[PDB]
């Protein structure tokens, strides 16, 4: 009964609500947001019967949920093909959110390379990944069906970083690059250009891998 | 028991509960409605987390009671965005446009008396766009099934809202024809706007129905 009402909230919040306690809206000084989008999906889904695209979405969801569940991240929403995954949000963990998300991005890049579309087998699916780090305020909205929600400008900065990114590449801002470099062991390359979405003096980086 | 399939439409939920299986379908005509709050990023950026969480709860409670009066289906709700379609699960002729237009007018009426708890002397500004066209639908997801839509009319229904105006209902030229063959709706031409997809195209405003 209650186990099917708290199927969207994180496990910590689900246990908090189950035992009767109240969950307050909170502010977090640093969380890491990851935004992913499949490029060229409205053209591949424009030349398929209604069953092929449904099956492709089912297969992609089942493939991604088996990799997202390997880490400490929490998947906020999944509409269409876009994915939004946040780390550090429900229970704080210091500065490990950047490392967990940057490892999950490489894992998801490796998982896509073996994904097979069953109505065009000799073809690979392209992906776009953008990561950002910043403070957000989060809380539970809804009463008929509860849902964890986030507010802050870092969400839209992460979405914009994903939008400006390239296919099959991981696009980091300069706020998360500092954290990753301080942790050490990652490979980051300066993009060599400054984006023109909301500013003109912002430097962005490509993530290439980890040692 | 009731909350087993609370996300899916009543028809699809009953079909799954009975025991049968559902198939992806192609719909010849479906009407989509997209709305959002203009200026919400600058209003949640000067309020404490409890204020904005309670505001979101109030807004959801206000809108979900106006929606239930009409024959429509609420697809998704993220942040302040709202997506509502009609004609989708059970075809009902050309009645989707009329129901969606009536719902849009009722939602515009109901947001004039909405009260923000932490600023009583201010009202929220809505932005609404409506489109009609062929879309496909299917139930995707395992262990968490959900209805979803594929097509290009979703993109244009969203673009109509993105190019719209606050406290005004924007219509394409595809739904104006349906509403003028219905008769009884006051439509005023906006002009040859420059849509982000094609370019020079005629769109309209909706001002009210004469009863
Ligand atoms: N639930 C929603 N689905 C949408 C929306 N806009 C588009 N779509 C649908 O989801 C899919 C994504 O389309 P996008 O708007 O992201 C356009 P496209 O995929 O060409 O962009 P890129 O993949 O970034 O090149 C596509 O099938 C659309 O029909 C929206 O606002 N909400
Ligand atoms: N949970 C989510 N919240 C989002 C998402 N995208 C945006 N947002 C939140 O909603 C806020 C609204 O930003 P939008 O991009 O919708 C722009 P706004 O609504 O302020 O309208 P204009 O400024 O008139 O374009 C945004 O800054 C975030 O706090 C998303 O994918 N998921
Ligand atoms: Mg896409
Ligand atoms: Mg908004």
């Amino acid at each position: 009964a209650e186990a099917l009402l708290y199927q969207i909230l994180p496990h910590s919040v689900a246990e908090q609500l189950k035992r009767g306690e109240t969950v307050q809206a909170e502010a977090f000084d640093s969380v890491t947001i990851y935004f992913s989008d499949i490029v060229g999906f409205t053209a591949l889904s424009a030349e398929s019967t209604p069953m092929q695209v449904v099956t492709l979405l089912n297969d992609l969801y089942t493939c991604f949920d088996a990799v997202i569940d390997n880490f400490d991240v929490y998947k906020v929403e999944t509409i269409g093909d876009a994915y939004m995954v946040v780390s550090g949000l429900p229970v704080r963990n210091g500065r490990l959110h950047a490392c967990e998300v940057a490892r999950m991005a490489l894992a998801l890049l490796d998982a896509v390379r073996s994904f097979r579309i069953r109505h065009r087998p000799q073809e690979q699916l392209r992906l776009r990944i953008g990561i950002h780090t910043g403070p957000v305020c989060a809380g539970v909205v809804g009463l008929k069906m509860p849902r964890y929600c986030l507010f802050g400008d870092t969400v839209n900065t992460a979405s914009r970083m994903e939008s400006n990114g390239e296919a099959l590449k991981i696009h980091l801002s300069s706020e998360t690059k500092a954290v990753l470099e301080e942790f050490g062991g990652f490979e980051l390359e300066l993009r060599g250009d400054v984006e023109m979405k909301g500013k003109g003096k912002v430097r962005t980086y490509w993530l290439l891998g980890e040692r």
